[PDB]
This record gives structure tokens, sequence and C-alpha cells, in this order.
């Protein structure tokens, strides 16, 4: 119902009375609450006074910590080579604005662009490739020949595959991270265009380097030093001289800057904890102006009257990027530290850039003549993100609405950058880790002074509940200086504690194990199930034969002896729930494989999968809670249905189905003699058989030749540093607190009165560590089976915040490179 917006200047302030006066969104108010500086709004926030703001990205890792406390919510979207149907989600932008007259792109029936975009109000139309980038020179008014537009739409990667070193790209005709020639045993990394990373190319036998994924992104921002052209001195000769500031925690006005010149050995500077980044830079420069510093030269070039100097606000008439760019202007700088958008053409007579390789550029090399590119500010909010909600409803109406909200006659950069065009809501799950980026986040913490000293002596094990932290305190009590414990609310938080040097080692199910293949995070060690083969166990170096490992298998009657593999379409089906690995991943990865129709919902007949939609076919003859009538307990994921779970499929596969999607250990589970006392008193197995990938049958106990597919070992994964430093102390803690074990009296890893299956599986043997073989760390984690199965041998099967975070973002100037 109402919105407080915190404004941290006068002009802010102004413009935030004009955006209540004009901007009219129904069932909500906003409200304007003026404070002096960024500081004092995000306080506000942090204390309820106000509701959202708007931070720069280098703000915002201080932002998430004491004594503030705030978290990215709202962020401008750019534009990646990842959009998959872009046309349709734009179109449905267009038509949601309160607004005639403007420019609705075009799609055809199947939702890409058309080649020919028109804009109906003005009569001017242009043409486009497949992103809906406008090509160079084809926008043509109306009343003349228009441009004949061709079909720009054949990836690079596609087209190299064609003509042919053949490349290998994912399903949407993007570069694979990892190129391997077939002609010649060789691996390397490639950029998001394809070109070649140095230092990637391996021969065979080695192992490959871990080649990271890439996005080709538009529209980057960069963060620059303007001078005069009546100036001579160069980079390494800032020492001494007057500098221009947009403020002191901007990354476009001061951490790339100490990045750059604390690479480039030209600051005089000890350690974060040592002596602060702001002494280094008053004894760096002689006077400047940077708005929020505490040393008093860094505030003498200031333009603040007594009260508004050298404050983080607009009240300082010499702070942002325009600030900095009138504090140049006026003689009080020799060099300015700001983002590319305050630059124009109109300077490109009087100023230039200063680039860190001790030379000059004119202002449109600043590609070229930068300290690093700028990722885009965000509105952030209080971490418990009570009005996320109201403060997104509000900035999306007023985007649809056409209110001023980008720009202002009472000055530039006020609320918002100017240079923003749409903002868009983040995921619930992005905090300043996921929004900056593991690389980015990970600057911004040795900056700010909390990076992790690593300990090779100390392993950091991650749990995800109060059983497992019991656990990990008596194995850290036990332990003797080798084992700590983190807290986490899930395996994923386990391995962004990982990514952020909060944590060392985390054991994760095969289900989580892609995303944290994904980051570079390694297989350390691996859990052994074979409870028949204690050989590996006992002394290293053992060739396991098997690793205990599941094998997913269709499960039929000998009695129905019509269903195989090429007629499984239409047959009643049971799975052990939506979610598992043999039950409900293994055989609709297999079955979208071979069918390109792909639709499960279709392609059996009453199939029972609990968690699915309870009105769809993959929820009948689901007998959910025999004895509960006062509840509807159908198609649940949980014990509530007596169809879920390995003995709740093999029940549904006796009682109503053809074949069930089950690990190859439940028939021997319930039938023979070890079976229950309900439905399975007089089962046996060999009343069974297992279905064959060629159509054929086999008896039950082939399921090491007649399966499905090889589900992997649950890993326990560390970065790749802590590789040679995790194994080792594994070992150590293992011959003292394994099965066999010296001190297995005092504490069994495998077994907790504090709970079940804490920190490993209780039924894990041991832990063997991983050999690392040369080819893919996805294909040596999961198995080419496995791999080609579930992801399709591809790095771009999933998406998520995670993926992203761990993703580089390759500028450039449009994605025309095709
Ligand atoms: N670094 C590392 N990696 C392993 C390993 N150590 C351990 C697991 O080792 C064990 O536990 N012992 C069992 C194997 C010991 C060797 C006995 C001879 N077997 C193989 O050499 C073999 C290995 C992997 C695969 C695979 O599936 O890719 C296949 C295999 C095929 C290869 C090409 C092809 O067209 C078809 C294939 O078809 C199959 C069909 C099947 O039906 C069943 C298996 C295959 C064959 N843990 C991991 N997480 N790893 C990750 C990947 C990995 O497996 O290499």
């Amino acid at each position: 119902k109402q919105v407080r917006w915190c404004a941290i200047s006068d002009l802010e302030q102004k413009k935030c009375n004009d955006l209540v006066g004009s901007c009219n969104v129904p069932d909500i108010t906003l409200v304007c609450v003026l404070r002096s500086s960024t500081e004092d709004c995000m306080t506000a926030i942090k204390d309820g006074q106000a509701d959202a703001m708007f931070l720069d990205s280098g703000e915002v890792y201080e932002a998430s910590k004491d004594p503030y406390n705030l978290k990215p919510i709202i962020a401008e979207p750019y534009s990646s080579n990842r959009d998959l149907q872009k046309c349709l989600k734009e179109r449905q932008q267009a038509l949601a604005k309160k607004m005639i007259g403007h420019y609705i792109p075009q799609c055809d029936e199947k939702g890409n662009y058309q080649p020919q975009q028109c804009h109906g109000s003005t009569g001017h139309c242009w043409c486009v490739n497949a992103m809906g980038e406008k090509i160079s020179g084809t926008n043509t008014p109306p009343g003349q020949t228009r441009a004949t537009c061709e079909r720009h739409e054949l990836p690079k990667c596609l087209k190299e595959r064609q003509v042919a070193f053949v490349p290998q790209c994912d399903e949407k005709g993007n570069y694979e991270p990892q190129q391997f020639h077939g002609s010649t045993g060789y691996s390397w990394c490639v950029n998001a265009i394809g070109e070649e990373i140095a230092g990637t190319k391996t021969p065979p036998g080695k192992i490959p380097a871990t080649c990271q994924k890439h996005d080709l992104v538009t529209t980057c921002h960069y963060a620059v030093a303007m001078v005069k052209k009546s100036s001579a001195f160069q980079f390494n000769q800032l020492k001494g001289k007057r500098s221009c500031h947009s403020g002191v925690s901007k990354t476009d006005g001061w951490k790339a800057l100490v990045t750059v010149l604390v690479e480039k050995k030209l600051l005089s500077w000890d350690g974060p904890a040592k002596e602060s980044i702001q002494r280094a830079m008053s004894k760096f420069f002689s006077v400047s102006c940077i708005p929020g510093a505490t040393q008093t030269n860094l505030c003498k070039q200031c333009k603040g009257e007594e009260g508004k100097n050298c404050k983080n606000s607009h009240d300082e008439p010499y702070y942002g990027n325009y600030g900095a760019f009138r504090c140049l202007k006026e003689d009080m700088g020799d060099v300015a530290f700001l983002r590319s958008t305050a630059l124009s053409d109109e300077h490109s007579e009087v100023y230039e850039l200063l680039c860190p390789d001790n030379t000059r550029k004119p202002l449109n090399k600043y590609k070229e003549c930068n300290l690093g590119t700028v990722p885009a500010g965000t509105v952030v909010t209080r971490k418990i993100s009570d009005k996320t909600e109201d403060i997104n409803n509000f900035l999306m109406e007023a985007q649809k609405r056409q209110c001023k909200l980008f720009s202002s006659a009472h000055g530039k950069d006020l609320m918002f950058d100017d240079s923003t065009l749409q903002l868009a809501l983040l995921s619930s799950e992005v905090d300043a880790f996921l929004y900056l980026g593991v690389k980015l986040f990970h600057a911004m913490k040795a900056l700010t002074g909390d990076a992790h000293l690593p300990s090779k002596n100390k392993v950091r094990w991650c749990t995800i509940n109060k059983l497992e932290k019991m656990k990990c305190d008596d194995w850290s009590a036990v332990s003797g200086g080798a084992i700590a414990c983190t807290e986490a609310s899930c395996p994923k938080g386990c391995v962004k504690q990982i990514l952020k040097g909060e944590a060392d080692a985390v054991k994760l199910e095969v289900q989580y194990m892609y995303e944290a293949l994904m980051c570079g995070l390694l297989p350390a060690v691996e859990e052994y199930h074979n409870k028949d083969d204690f050989g590996p166990c006992k002394t290293p170096g053992s060739p396991y034969t098997d690793f205990g490992t599941l094998r997913a298998v269709a499960l039929v009657k000998k009695s129905n002896k019509d269903i195989n593999w090429n007629n499984i379409k239409g047959k009643k089906s049971c799975h052990t729930g939506v979610g598992d690995i043999a039950g409900w991943v293994i055989p609709v990865s297999l079955i979208r494989r071979q069918n390109d129709n792909s639709d499960i919902d279709s392609f059996f007949g009453e199939s029972c999968a609990p968690g699915s939609d309870t009105k769809s076919n993959l929820c009948k003859l689901c007998i959910g809670d025999p004895k509960n009538s006062a509840a509807n307990t159908k198609c649940s994921l949980s014990d509530k249905e007596a169809y879920y779970g390995n003995q709740g499929a093999f029940r549904c596969l006796v009682e109503k189905g053809d074949v069930a999607f089950v690990p190859h250990t439940v028939v021997f589970e319930n039938t023979d003699g070890k079976n229950p006392a309900v439905w399975a008193k007089n089962l046996k197995s060999e009343d069974f058989e297992l279905l064959c990938l060629d159509g054929s049958r086999a008896p039950v106990s082939n399921y090491k030749s007649c399966k499905l597919s090889g589900i992997p070992p649950p890993a326990i994964v560390t970065r790749e540093e802590s590789i040679s430093d995790v194994v080792r102390i594994v070992a150590n803690q293992q011959s003292l607190y394994g099965r066999k074990g010296f001190e297995k009296d005092m504490f069994q890893l495998f077994s907790s009165n504090k709970g079940n299956n804490l920190l490993f599986n209780d039924n894990t043997q041991c832990l063997i560590t991983f050999d690392r073989q040369p080819k893919d760390i996805m294909e040596d984690y999961f198995g080419k089976p496995y791999y080609t199965t579930v992801y399709g041998a591809s790095r771009s099967a999933m998406s998520s915040e995670l993926i992203s975070a761990c993703t580089i973002k390759h500028c450039s100037n449009s994605l025309e490179v095709l």
C-alpha cells in the first residue's frame, strides 16, 4: 500500500516529490524519506525508516553486512546470447505499456523476430537479426524504398560445423566452453564466440584445463580516467596529482582504481589489516575531492557548503560521475575517475582518456582504455525482504505508465542511473554474492579486508541441519584441530559457502553435482557403497571392481510378456517420485531422447508418479493412504502416498502397473524371503524381469548389463587449491574414525547417535579418493552414458542463478557476430 524511497540529496528529494505528484500508481503511494548521504539512507532502510534505494554495484558487498544488511532485489536486465524467445517477451513487454504510438516488435508464428521491423506510429522500418539488433544503415523513413531484409539467424557454431575440426555446440547453437578435436586428441577452452583462450590447450593423456562458461553480453559500462588534453602526465605519474572521484564507495570512482594501482605496483600499501586504503590514497594523491572519504586532503577539493562538503550526496556539487566531470572542468583536479556514461562527443575536443598502459587515447576508445567493466547498480531493500513485493509492483506500474523514472530536469543520475532503460525483478535467491558473481565477490571481499586466510591443516565441513551440526561438532571435538564446522540450510548453500571461501568441502548427491561441477569445484572423495568388498577400504590402491553404485532399471513382471522398451508408450508405469534419479530422471531423459515429440504427460497411459499434476495422467491409479478418508493425499511427494518411494513404486507395479522405473535393489528388498507382510508376502524375485535398451529382457540379477543407466556415487567436493589438502585429512580422519579405524570406539564416521545419514550416508563403507582421469570433469564424474543421457554432454542443459554467478560476462558492442 505504501513504498518509502530514501533520497540522499535535495535534488533527489525534488525528483521524488515530482514523481509522487505526477506518477499515479493504483493502490500504492510513494513516500520520499530525506537523508544527507548514501550511508544514512542505507541505515534508514536498516531501521525500517525507508524501504528501498538504488546503490552502485561496488556498494553492494558492504551493503550485505553489518551495520546495514541489505540485499539487491531489482536490477536492470542485460541482453545476452542466452535469451531464448526474446521477441515474444519484448512484444509482451511493449504491449503492457499504457501508451499509444510506441514500437511494438513484430514476431512470426514460431516467435522469432521478423527480419523487417517497423514503427507503426512513424512509418520507419529497418532490418534486424535473430536477436532483434538493427542491421546498421537499414533504417528507412516512410515514402522511401525499404531495405530488403535477409534472414540472419544461423549461429557461428553451427556454421563452422558445416564447411567441415568439428566444433561442439549446444541445443541453441552456442559454443560449448570445452572443445575437443577428434582428429588430434586435444582439449581447449574457447570464448563465447569461439576464440581459443590462451594457456588452455592440452596434449592427450594430460588432464584437460577446466573451462569456464561464457556469456556474450552487450551495452557494457566501464570505469575510466578522464584528463584534459592540455596536461601531459601519464598513468604511472598519478602520484602527487589532484584527483576527482565520483565517490569513495563506487567502483567507477574508487575500487577499480585501487585494483589497477595495486596491480601496477604504484600504490604503496601493505594490507587491509595493516593499513586502511584511505590512508594509502591520502599519501598517494596531493589534494582531491572524493565524496565520502575520511581523510582531510581527500576532501579539500570539494565544493560542498559547510555541512554538505565531501558527502556521498548531490548536495556536494562534485559528487557522482557528472560531479567528477565538473570537478575536472573547473580545474580542481588533474584527472577524474568516473563511468563511461558521463562521456560525450561534446567533450572530445577538450578531454581525453588516461589508459593504464601509460598512454592517452580519445574518449571513443573507452573500450580499450579503462580501469574495468562496471556492473549496473541495483535497487536494494532489507534482507528480510518485507517490502520487495510492494516496491516491485510500484516500479513495474511506474514503468508501464511511462513515469519519469530515469530522467529529471533537476539533475542527472538522480534516484537511478539515467542510463537505465528497464528495471526487472531479481530472484529471491540473489544476494550480494549471486549479484556480483564469484570472482567479483571475492575481489570485493579481499578489498574490504574480509578475505579468509586459507589454512592447509584444517578442513571446514559444511552442514545442512542441526543434526549434522551436532555430528560435526562431535567430529571437531574428536579431530584435534583438523575439522571445523560451518552451518547452512541446504547443499546448494554449502556450495555457495565453498565458493565464497566460508567453507572447504561438502558431500553432494548427484542431483547437486552438475552446478557444483559448473562452478569449478572438483570431487575430492567419493562414497564407496560395496558392502561385500572392503578391499579398496583396507588399503589404498586396491583396484575396486564395483563402487556400490545403484543402477536404474525398468522392472516388469514375468506374467506380462508384451512390455519391451520399444513399446512403452501408452503403458502404465510406476515411478518413485518426481525428482528421483532412477525414478524420474533417467527414464524421462531417455524417453525425451528417443521420442522427439518430448511430452511425457501424454507418453504413458495412467502412470503413477508422486509429485505431478493431480489432474494429469501422471497421477492416476495412485491409491493415496488406504485408511485416511478425511484427507486427499493423492500424488503426494511424501510417505502419505502408498506408491511413493522405492517400495511404493514396487507396490504400484505389483498391484496395477506394468513397468516400474526403480533402482536394481528393491526387487531383492521386497521379494524372496526378505519382504514385508502385506502385499509382498509370497512374492519372489524369479517372477520379475528387467527391460534392456535393445528391446529385450533379462533376469533381475543382470542389472550390471540390462540397465537403463548408472548413477554416479555421492561426491565430497571442494575447491581446486584445497584438493591435495582435503583428501589427506580425510584419510587421516578415516584410519582413526572409519569402520576399521584405530579409534572407532570414540567416533564412527558413518554412524551417529545424533541421527541417521548425517554428513555421509550411514551405509557408506569408506571414502575413496578421486582418480582424476585426463578427460572432461563432467565426463569424469558423471560417466559418458549419464552425461549424454541427462545433460546431453552439454554445459547449457541447465540454468540457475548460481550458474550465472559462475559465468564470465564477455562484453561486446553487439551480438551481430552471430
Ligand atoms: N576419475 C574417475 N572416473 C570414474 C571413476 N574414477 C570412478 C568410478 O570407478 C568405479 O567405480 N569402477 C567402475 C569402473 C572401473 C573400471 C572398469 C572398466 N569400466 C570403465 O572403464 C568405464 C568407466 C566409465 C564408463 C562411463 O559410464 O562413462 C564406462 C562405460 C562407457 C564408455 C564409452 C561408451 O561408449 C560406453 C560406455 O558404456 C557403459 C555402459 C555401461 O552400461 C556401463 C558403463 C559404460 C566404462 N568414479 C567416478 N565418479 N568416475 C568418473 C568417471 C569414471 O567412470 O571414469
